């Protein structure tokens, strides 16, 4: 049945909960990004309305071809009445059209839930510094004090001059880009970009990008693999089995690859500095595994927690086990404590 975490209180609103067929007495669907564990249950034959953002409604309409009338788009930054309850949308800082949600309820309660997100200085200046918050329900992915990684600019940084340096002392060299999902397409096009290239990929994965609402993307991306150095494959098939046999594919025209796997945290960040990563390499083949995340550190999490100062945390993540549970609010216990709120 439909967790209690997917519910909004003193509304028929749900969040990210369309794998319980008909919720008992939900009015509203809302769906905070376009990722398959949050999406899991839409498909054409959904028949009740769906808000989220204009770019998770392209991605329903053409992915999941589910039907326009259905898909209620609402822009961010933007008071909106959805069955006499104000919400607002908020940039998540998670993948492209992901968003967290400000619900203002009748009774005077006001109510965040995140979504996924990377919590950011940046969204101390938002809508959220206009009004006090009671209840937040977290993404809580990395809610533990190992979890630290670089920013986003610094392992960009990484993978830019680690291509360009590869390509320049060998021009027969092949990047190579692995993906699962939407997010993380900065790593490919900003390696595309230090090159000279577009990126090559499969129909369906140009398709799915076409979607983003990117900036001059009809520049920077093609289904033409032959004319490009930078290829996108399945994440599945960056090994040294599943890269030689690509290495064949094109025919000659490469003698390396170089490739690079977006992980998320890696138990490595608990010992080595971004300067200091090392590839797995056979023979003409290397694999960097780089930790680009699209969640808050630790640490991120904690200083947007003691400024938010809400009355009530509820976790959306981790929360299947008691000790994880446990873990968390001793984590929140400290915070509030720290802060004073
Ligand atoms: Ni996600």
């Amino acid at each position: 049945t439909c967790p209690f975490y997917k519910k909004i209180p003193g509304t028929g609103f749900t969040v990210d909960a369309f794998q319980y067929g008909v919720v008992e007495g939900c009015t509203a669907y809302f769906l905070t990004h376009f990722h398959s564990d949050h999406y899991a249950g839409l498909s054409k034959h959904f028949t009740f309305p769906v808000y989220c953002s204009e770019i998770t409604g392209n991605l329903l309409k053409n992915k999941l071809h589910v039907q326009e009338q259905y898909i209620h788009p609402l822009p961010l930054d933007t008071e909106c009445i959805v069955n006499g309850v104000k919400v607002v949308l908020l940039d998540a800082n998670h993948c492209p059209g992901a968003v967290m949600i400000l619900f203002y309820l009748p009774n005077g309660t006001v109510i965040l839930h995140t979504g996924d997100f990377r919590a950011d200085p940046s969204m101390e200046r938002s809508l959220l510094a206009d009004q006090k918050v009671h209840m937040l329900y977290l993404d809580t992915t990395y809610c533990s004090p190992e979890y630290t990684f670089p920013s986003q600019q610094e392992v960009i940084r990484f993978a830019i001059n680690t291509a360009f340096e590869a390509v320049t002392l060998n021009p027969h060299a092949l990047v190579v880009c692995g993906t699962y999902s939407i997010g993380k397409e900065k790593v490919f096009l900003a390696i595309a970009d230090v090159l000279g290239s577009k990126v090559g990929m499969s129909q369906e994965k140009y398709k799915t990008l076409q979607c983003l609402n990117i900036p001059e993307i009809n520049s920077l991306i093609t289904t033409d693999m032959c004319s490009s150095l930078v290829h996108l494959l399945p994440m599945m098939q960056i090994n040294f089995k599943g890269l030689q046999s690509h290495l064949k594919k094109c025919g000659g025209k490469y003698n390396q690859i170089l490739a690079f796997r977006p992980t998320g945290w890696t138990h490595s960040n608990k010992f080595t500095r971004i300067a200091d990563v090392i590839p797995q390499t056979k023979g003409n083949i290397s694999i960097y595994g780089i930790p680009y995340s699209e969640h808050s550190s630790y640490l991120e999490m904690k200083r947007f927690v003691q400024w938010l100062k809400p009355q009530k945390i509820i976790p959306t993540v981790n929360v299947g086990t008691w000790k994880s549970r446990s873990t968390m609010e001793k984590y929140f216990r400290e915070w509030k404590l720290e802060a004073g709120y």
